[PDB]
């Protein structure tokens, strides 16, 4: 039915995102390489503001700026364990 | 440089994340507006561990499996 239909598109978005989390990865971990060897840090707050800055500016709903603000954080958090 | 370079490709892939996250949020709602009228639960613990066990199943990495699932669990009690 609908609900059917559409828990299928959950799957399919569900998917995509675990596409685009994993390629983010796989980016901070080169990133994280250079920082290395280049005796560079790893944690960059002002960076990590940054991107909360733009994301927020333009989110389009329906989650509220705090969630999509949290659910970033989480994925940042995730990437400096990784690196 | 080439790190300024790499921050560009991980700003595209916020924003495509961005998008996805919103368009996961528009699907949980209209679901959830055909289960108020049909009578139906909107939580589904069982539905979100069905969800997370394709995923983990499915994780390509670098993200270790628990990684994965502790984020979209984050994801589905977003949704809530
Ligand atoms: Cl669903």
């Amino acid at each position: 039915e609908r609900i059917q239909a559409l828990r299928k598109e959950v799957d399919r978005v569900n998917r995509e995102i675990l596409r685009l989390l994993s390629e983010r990865g796989r980016l901070v971990q080169e990133i994280g390489r250079l920082q290395t060897e280049l005796g560079l840090p790893h944690y960059d707050p002002k960076r990590e503001e940054e991107m909360l800055a733009y994301l927020t500016a333009e989110n389009p709903g329906p989650f509220p700026d705090e969630t999509i603000r949290k659910l970033f954080k989480e994925i940042f958090k995730a990437s400096l364990d990784l690196e």
